[PDB]
């Protein structure tokens, strides 16, 4: 049996046990800001990443066990003018050694628009520009190997409001859950699917957040993260 | 500071931890059968409840300290007949010395379909039949202090599939949430509604299930839980 | 799989999801006085218990597996007269319906001084009075239906000194832990002994505190509990 | 508030959030043999470590808090001749960037017998060699930047039995104390002292386990760990 667990209700100036990856930084006020921010707005073409510094052990193929995992997050977008909001934000796993790709509408994620099984990705998007690929209207969806999201569903930002996320994983149903609640106006998100972590990613991944804002000077937003709680569990086998 | 937790992940027979009122029954599969079964079948005018034994600390006066609390659990509900389903299943929390009231519709949580403060009842229904109070079709609902709930969203019963439910409450932002879902179909449902919990209930309550089936003899149906965690957090004052 | 935990950083002064037995009573300060205190002086022949109001399920007959647990808690004990110092304290676990018994030395356990299987007392005493079954000097010992315990060690009293205790059960080896340590000198002690729970005590326990003053005028002290945590696990068969 | 917990009950042959030195394999087993084994017996001169992956955060300037931690472990030191035991095993803490230093009797900690502030290292060791600057017989110590424990207790190896070691840190009275038990004999060790963390170490570091056989052929030990949790908790400021 192994389990691994963290939580941070709010980030330190230097976390040296969180991988930031592109133009992350912690502000003064301890969250972590995923896209830049310039004299109080955001910039465009931003792009930043943010892993905890572990790898997760997610399966083993040496006792044929999956983990169950559970993760709570508070995320905060701030899009001066809501029609011009871009690209949005994702929870994801990916193998230890992940590196930022495309920035804009690929979220950090992806190199390109196309389904690769050797990409190893599985990510929750909250995605506020419709891409070529996307459905109309922002929404929520669960991404596997592609920014093609296998599914998704519609979500209604709350612009500058906070957004409580829960993410959790059970391996005995293969079943991937998303929520998020705004409890400032009582609306709320959820979305599952049939994701077999086992098939889809490596026995050990790293897990965090990527962000970016758009590719042109008015489609700009803040992603902000306020605090992160992540456990996970590989049980013995039967 | 205190925190209460418990798991169970089967339920043993004769559970010394559990305060079981009515019909309840552990089965031999270490489910929770709160509503009869006879000879594989379902028996109408059933009500049952299981509560943890311990009061749990929900608000404290002395500190003006008001807990979080996340709680899980699964559940099944077979109806032989999906059309006749009836009554449900609820969640919730009330006064320590919390007896079961009336049958059928009222699931087991108030004497009347009125309102009353003095009831001191927070649940979460799974409500299977429509009552004369109800909206149209198979619903979950926040009730507060009523069976005619708070606010509730349109639910579709799979049967005899099993519901993995987590309610949640964030003191801080007096809100109360609670999700269902499937695996099993990979649908999903959540809600949520401010709820002031220190205004509303007494500084100690129990917390657990309840179930009723039909008071018709073709309106039946199983209200069978499979596992629960309970978590709740009181802090110190600020 | 069951698991039960809790933690109390200081207590409330009505505390409901405790049972209290005897002259306890919960401090303005928010501690457990277990022994009565009048006019700032312990008084003589006060005997107090306190338990954790839900029974904890320690060994489970249906599925042939026992419980493991740790429990810390901070006591003191202040002696006017340090020579005069009685009779001490013990953390314990029994039936679930468990009454106080014989006051003094025998420290609201047990009717008398003998041993009998009938008890079901397993316990850790701080025994500040030597009684005729008792070693020389004062002492922590390990108690298996008897005041006559199986193990002790010695142990010097810091008179109105925070202690800090950590109990231990590891079932695979049917070893049980006591450590005491005391940080305002650096003191500690620590002792270890085989007690099988499943042969001992019946499946389901309370688990608390009882403490005793002497059964003469002089003989006096106090036995307050500061802060308690508890958690056990009942592991799933192999 | 920050915390960082893990478990291993046992481990998996490619540990990839565990940082390996030196020699160290994980066993057919799930061991982690710190040690290396030929044909069955000990090597001399071998020297391993195994630090967990993520840094931990033990103080922040920040905020002025320090944090709490305790972490429990299981090994078995077997020695084919007691007599001629070397060199031992610690547990320590030390910056993010820690390396292998001299191994035999400085056991991978130390460049050199001397104290040196700049080492930021503190350790519990459980010494099986009496060198130059050792008490007499097999000891365990409490290690601060230097070889030359602070303190020490006399410890007598049960060669080829389980330890159950517990270590723990109180930031509010800077105690750190470690314990042993051998379930197998019910013989028990434990100590503490007054090291102030925020003094002596950086805002991170990592932890895990060093052990080093010893120097000549014949004065050979295996030093292996069998299972490993660690709790910290770093709170927030008052
Ligand atoms: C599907 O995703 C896989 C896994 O990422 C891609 O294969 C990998 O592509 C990398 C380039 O993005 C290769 O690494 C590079 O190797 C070169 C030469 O040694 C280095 O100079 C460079 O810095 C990189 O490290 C990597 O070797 C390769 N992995 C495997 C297992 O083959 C794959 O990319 C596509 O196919 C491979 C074979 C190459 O032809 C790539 O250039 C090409 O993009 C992805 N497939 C698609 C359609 O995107
Ligand atoms: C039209 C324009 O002004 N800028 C657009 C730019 O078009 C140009 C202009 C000049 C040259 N060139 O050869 O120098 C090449 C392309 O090409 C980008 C690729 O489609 C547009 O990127 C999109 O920007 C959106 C916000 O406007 C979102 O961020 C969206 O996700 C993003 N799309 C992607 C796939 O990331 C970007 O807006
Ligand atoms: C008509 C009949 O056969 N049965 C009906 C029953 O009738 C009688 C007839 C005589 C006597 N008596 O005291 O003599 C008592 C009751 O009165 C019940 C109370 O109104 C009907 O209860 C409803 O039954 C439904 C399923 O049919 C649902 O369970 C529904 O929630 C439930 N309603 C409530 C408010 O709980 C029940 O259907
Ligand atoms: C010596 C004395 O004054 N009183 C003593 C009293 O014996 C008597 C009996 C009748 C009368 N009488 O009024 O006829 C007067 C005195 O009998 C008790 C034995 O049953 C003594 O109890 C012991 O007191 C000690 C502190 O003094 C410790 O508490 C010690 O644990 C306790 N012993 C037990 C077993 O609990 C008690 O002190
Ligand atoms: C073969 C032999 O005698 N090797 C001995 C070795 O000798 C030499 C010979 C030449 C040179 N040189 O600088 O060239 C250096 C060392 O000196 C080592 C430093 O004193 C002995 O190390 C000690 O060995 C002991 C077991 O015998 C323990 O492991 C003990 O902890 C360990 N001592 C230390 C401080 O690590 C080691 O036994
Ligand atoms: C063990 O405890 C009980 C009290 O809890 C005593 O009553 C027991 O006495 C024995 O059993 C009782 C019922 C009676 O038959 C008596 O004659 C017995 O001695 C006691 N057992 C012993 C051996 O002391
Ligand atoms: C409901 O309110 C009425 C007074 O209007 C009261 O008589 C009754 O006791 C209340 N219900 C309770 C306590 O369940
Ligand atoms: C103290 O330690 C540092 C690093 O551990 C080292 O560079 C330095 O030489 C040491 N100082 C001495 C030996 O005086
Ligand atoms: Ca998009
Ligand atoms: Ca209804
Ligand atoms: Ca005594
Ligand atoms: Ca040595
Ligand atoms: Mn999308
Ligand atoms: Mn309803
Ligand atoms: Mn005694
Ligand atoms: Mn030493």
């Amino acid at each position: 049996k192994e389990t691994t667990s963290f939580v941070f209700t709010r980030f330190s100036p230097d976390p040296q046990n969180l991988l930031l990856q592109g133009d992350t930084v912690v502000t003064s006020s301890g969250h972590l800001q995923l896209t830049q921010v310039k004299d109080g707005e955001p910039v465009y073409s931003s792009l930043g990443r943010a892993l905890y510094y572990a790898p997760i052990h997610i399966w083993d193929s040496n006792t044929d066990t999956v983990a169950n995992f559970v993760t709570s997050f508070s995320f905060v977008i701030d899009a001066p003018n809501k029609a011009k909001a871009a690209d949005g934000l994702a929870f994801f796993l990916a193998p230890v050694d992940t590196e930022p790709q495309k920035p804009g509408g690929l979220l950090g994620l992806f190199h390109d628009d196309r389904h690769n099984k050797s990409n190893h990705i599985v990510a929750v998007e909250f995605d506020t520009f419709k891409n070529s690929w996307d459905p109309e209207g922002t929404h929520i969806g669960i991404n596997v190997n592609s920014i093609v999201s296998r599914k998704t569903i519609s979500w209604d930002l709350e612009n500058d409001e906070v957004a409580n996320v829960v993410i959790s994983y059970q391996a005995s149903t293969k079943t991937l859950t998303a929520s998020l609640v705004y409890p400032s106006s009582s609306t709320s998100y959820i979305l599952n699917d049939v994701v077999d972590l086992k098939q889809i990613l490596p026995e050990y991944v790293r897990v965090g957040f990527t962000a970016a804002s758009g590719l042109s000077k008015d489609h700009v937003e803040t992603h902000d993260v306020l605090a992160w709680t992540f456990d996970s569990d590989l049980p013995d086998p039967s």
